[PDB]
């Protein structure tokens, strides 16, 4: 049946994340409720599991997305630029900090067109959710707020946006 | 001159962590006291790098090929390694969220040996610097923790580390 099995709570900002990614990558999966999480389990590799959303956002990337649709390729410069967002939005993920988080996102959005070259990557998907929590806004970050409004409208992620309501 | 340049606060903890690895790879590098850090590598046509775990990340892809301290790129290794420095940017970013993080270190530390089965990484070495400060919480570490605590004590031993913790105590 279904390639992964995706463990997670049900309204989790994290889960939607690899839910994203999942969709982006038209990958098959099971999405499981529980009451660390999130954890993806991969039953087309021995059921390899991963947790931390941003690592397993790395596995989904590296290894199912070799058409780069969504992602830079491992081995290059842009990947380990790649990472460092990840790495920032998962340190913003967990107000004055809001506003900072915002404001290295607006100092980069302000001057180029996406967080890593001039293309959409899992970088800028993975602050979605968190940013869609995170909201005036168009006002003192308006780069921010256009780029966030045109990630939503990519068909992948407003097909998820309506199953998370 | 030097292969590297480290930007890094004083006493940094994130600094101290990515000085591990660069030590522990035989790398140059100059540090400079002022995200941060962030690290430059003069061979690479001055690439640059922020969030220590990226960078660290960096490092030993490309500088640890005979994976004395890593697993390799592309192996399913390398994404446990990676879950791990995850967990241990944010897990560390009352303080029993402290001994929430050893909790976790403990379940998997007392069943094997390191976090990433076999080897010593720098999924190990990501949390040395954060846990110095949390052993300053009197002795509940070696008692709650055994495990972690052993694991901890040993890493620390080893010379590379050893001669980054003297470095950081007289800093």
């Amino acid at each position: 049946g279904k390639q992964f099995t995706l463990y997670t709570h049900k309204g989790g900002p994290n889960g939607w994340k690899v839910t994203i990614v999942l969709e982006e990558l038209g990958l098959t999966y099971e999405s499981i409720f529980l009451d660390r999480i999130p954890a993806l389990i991969d039953h087309k590799n021995n059921d390899y599991t991963v947790w931390e959303s941003n690592a397993i956002i790395q596995y989904l990337v590296d290894k199912y997305d070799k058409d780069r649709k969504v992602s830079v390729a491992p081995g290059t410069n842009e990947y380990y630029t790649q990472l460092q967002w990840l790495y920032f939005q998962a340190s913003g993920q967990g107000r004055n900090e809001i506003k900072r988080v915002l404001g290295v996102l607006e100092s980069v959005l302000s001057k180029q067109e996406f967080l890593v070259d001039g293309k959409a990557t899992v970088a800028d998907f993975s602050f979605l959710p968190w940013n869609e929590g995170a909201a005036q806004f168009e006002e003192e970050f308006p780069a921010t707020a256009k780029w966030h409004k045109k990630l939503l409208e990519r068909p992948a992620i407003a097909k998820v946006w309506e199953e998370r309501a």
